[PDB]
């Protein structure tokens, strides 16, 4: 029985351990968010074949408890066949929390884009100025949706978050100002550097265009494309929501998705079985394939993941709340426990 530990809506990449748990799960108190709606019908993930995977790293070995207290995880969902095969929660997290995704939430904007190639609101080699017209005059002038995706169009931009003149830490700005079209305005801002669908630059804004483009083509809110492609569809259990950049405003594409663990691996089985509900094909043909071009995952800061193998029909969901954004020694813990599950399926 404790008070909640929320932080400062401006410290969400700098928070003391203490407030990191309550304010990833209680992210709706801090931002400007849209629910993602479930519907009535809620596809079941049975209970599954139940694993207890070990992993070794330099002269020890491992457990699930080991692993959840070393890297400090509040949730592991293990899905084999799309049956629960491992389901543990952490940090005072149930199966009702909503967690929030940093950047995991790019690989569900991009599913996204998918379902909207399917229904043909949008395609590849069309011009991004079609869709969004405050983008004429800028670099992005030009710019076809699939250099988007690919994060290939050329234009210049700083990732570096301790850079606080960064067009990373301007976006964020601009989401803490909370006013709509910063973010548009910013990318409107940015000068050209390398030809397009030549140089790959990961840009957290390019990666937010995929929803501005979203709601551009499919004309609603796009927690309410979600709900209908995928979330009422299918059937997650929960309601999730969507960080906002404004009240009411549009969905950040590359962060602040929150759902619970069990519908994070519903996503996950979505994707795993080629966006094919009820015999109908959300995705486009091959979609996943070339989405996962050379297993694939999603991953965010601060030690999420969403790991994905087709060939061993394997949905893995791990929620963390590691001191730092990125952690080479979690990275590694994690990647050999992910693994272990793997080869203890077998």
């Amino acid at each position: 029985v404790e008070n909640p530990r929320i932080g400062r809506a401006a410290d969400l990449y700098e928070l003391i351990p203490e407030y990191q748990p309550d304010t990833y799960r209680n992210m709706d108190k801090v931002y400007p968010t849209r629910v993602i709606h479930k519907g009535t019908k809620v596809r079941p993930l049975p209970a599954g074949v139940a694993i207890a995977p070990r992993y070794r790293i330099g002269g020890e070995e491992y457990g699930v408890d080991d692993f959840m207290r070393r890297n400090r995880v509040g949730g592991v969902l293990v899905l084999k066949d799309g049956k629960v095969a491992l389901e543990r929660y952490g940090l005072g997290n149930d199966e009702r929390t909503r967690w929030t995704s940093f950047s995991v939430v790019k690989s569900i904007s991009s599913t996204l884009v998918g379902a909207a190639v399917q229904q043909g609101l949008l395609a590849l080699d069309q011009p991004v100025d079609k869709y969004l017209p405050s983008l004429a005059g800028s670099a992005y002038q030009g710019v076809t949706v699939e250099q988007v995706l690919q994060m290939s169009s050329g234009v210049r931009w700083n990732e570096t978050y301790r850079d606080p003149k960064s067009d990373r830490r301007q976006m964020f700005d601009a989401q803490l100002a909370e006013r709509p079209g910063g973010i548009l305005r910013l990318l409107a801002s940015l000068p050209r550097q390398y030809p397009s669908g030549t140089h790959f630059t990961y840009s957290t804004g390019e990666s937010h265009l995929q929803s501005e483009l979203l709601h551009a083509a499919t004309r609603i809110p796009v927690s309410d494309y979600l709900s209908e492609r995928i979330w009422a569809r299918m059937g997650m259990e929960s309601d999730g929501f969507w960080q906002l950049e404004s009240p009411a405003g549009q969905e950040i594409g590359s962060s602040g998705l929150s759902a619970t663990l069990r519908d994070y691996g519903r996503f996950g089985q979505f994707v795993l079985e080629d966006g094919v509900i009820d015999g109908e094909r959300i995705l486009p043909e091959g979609w996943v394939d070339r989405a996962s071009r050379v297993a694939f995952e999603a991953q965010g800061i601060f030690g999420q993941y969403l790991y994905i193998n087709r060939k061993e029909k394997i949905v893995a969901v791990v929620w963390s709340a590691w001191p730092k954004p990125e952690m080479d020694d979690r990275e590694e813990e994690t990647y050999a426990f992910l693994g272990a599950a793997v080869k203890a399926l077998r």
